[PDB]
This record gives C-alpha cells, structure tokens and sequence, in this order.
RNA sequence: AGUUUGGCUGGGGCGGCAUAUCUGUUACACGACAACGCAGGUGUCCUAAGGCGAGCUCAGUGGGAACAGAAAUCUCACGUG
C-alpha cells in the first residue's frame, strides 16, 4: 500500500545538566541556537541528597523538531557517528537513539563563552494514520500489524544508510 | 474574723477521663442498645487549600538515549484508580 511506508515522526534533543544556574542558561542559548527554536526547561521531581537536586528546581532544557529541519539534524548526528549503531539501540515499539559527547563536532563554530556539551537524540518512527489515537473525538487504538517493530526499524535504518554493529 | 478546698469510680486514695464532642467495630441484614469494652481523632489550618470555565490523567510497570549508575531528564506503550 502506498501509505504503508514508514516515516520520521520527530526528532526530540535533550540536555540534562545540573544546578540551575549560568550553565543552564547558557546550555539553552546553545540549543535554541542548533534548533532555531525556543526551547523549554524542565524541573525536578524528588529531592536526592547523593545528586544534590531539590524538588521542583530547573535541571535540564530539551525542544522537539518535525519536517526538513528534523531530517538534516538527523543526518549531523549520524554523520557524527559516521552511520554506525548497535544492535542495542531500537527499540521495540520501533524507535532508536543516541548522543554525541561534544556539541562542537556537528559544525557549530566554537565560542569561548558558551563552552562545550554534550546532548541526546532520539528518533520516533510511525506510518501514517497514527492520529486515530491522539484526537480529541472518537478516539481509538492503532491496528496491531499497522504497529512498528522493531525488525522493521533496523531495515528501514539499513535503507536509507546502513551499519549497523550486532 | 468569715468561708471554701469538683465529679465519675468493681470501697476510698494515687492513676485515668469513659465530664462537651467525630469515625470503624461490639450491635444480633429497619431504627435504637451497656461497660475504667477494642482501634483511633477534636479546641486547629486556608485570599486560597474558597467560586467558575477550559485543558489534561494519576500510583505503578516494561522497551529505549553522553557523562547517568537501583535511583536526575527525554520518549513510546499498558495502566477500573
Ligand atoms: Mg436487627
Ligand atoms: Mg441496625
Ligand atoms: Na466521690
């Protein structure tokens, strides 16, 4: 069937620093910057001695992307990590991560103020037609063979580039 | 000089509060029912923790992502409470 191909839903980053201070004002600077999109921050839940948080207190900053710009920060990263993967990186309802250790390799001219993170990314994948289950009227469930899997997810991976490490 | 120096109570005294009151059980499938019977509360607190409209779904579990681990944040699914 013609729309029963799988497509890239969107694409979510995510930095997880601590304290809330200078650094995470200016870990924000730098992904709004590589996201051309504002972004919002994300507070705690408990409080743990042994992490030095407190409850409800700005830790990390993240933003979601869907479209074209999605589709190229994908290919930065996986450029990155020259389009290698594991084995142990999809999962089963069919999406798949990973992270770069230093924001400077994906081509973003280094500034002495800012400094140097790291971030995540994760990847979600769905067919069309998946809004049955997020609409507001008449909600419903998703076909079980309409589902992705996760043996799916590595053949649509390969399809596009491969290299995948079992 | 005048007067007073609580009560209940398996005698009275010391102890306790069964002295004004709320929930479950004793209580015998309407209602009502005792003991110094059992297990616990009350003399406060809130300009929002009051009023309404809208949006949302909780506890928890499982699969995934640099530092990150049993436990930090992001994501998908299940989830009659
Ligand atoms: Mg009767
Ligand atoms: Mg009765
Ligand atoms: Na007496």
């Amino acid at each position: 069937n013609p729309m029963r191909e799988i497509v890239v839903k969107k694409l979510c980053i995510n930095i997880c620093v601590g304290e809330s201070g200078d650094r995470l004002t200016r870990a924000s600077k730098v992904l709004e910057q590589l996201c051309e999109q504002t972004p919002v921050l994300s507070r705690a839940r408990l409080t743990v001695r042994t992490f030095g948080i407190r409850r409800n207190e700005k830790i990390a900053v993240h933003c979601t992307v869907r479209g074209k710009k999605a589709e190229e920060l994908l290919e930065k990263g996986l450029k990155v990590k020259e389009f290698e993967l594991k084995s142990y990186n999809f999962s089963d309802t069919g999406s798949f991560g990973f992270g770069i250790s230093e924001h400077i390799d994906l081509g973003i001219k280094y500034d002495p103020s800012t400094g140097i993170y790291g971030m995540d990314f994760y990847v979600v994948l769905g067919r069309r037609g998946e809004r049955v289950a997020h609409r507001k009227r008449r909600v419903s469930r998703v076909g079980f063979n309409h589902r992705v899997r996760k043996e799916e997810a590595m053949k649509w991976f390969e399809k596009v580039h491969d290299g995948i490490i079992f």
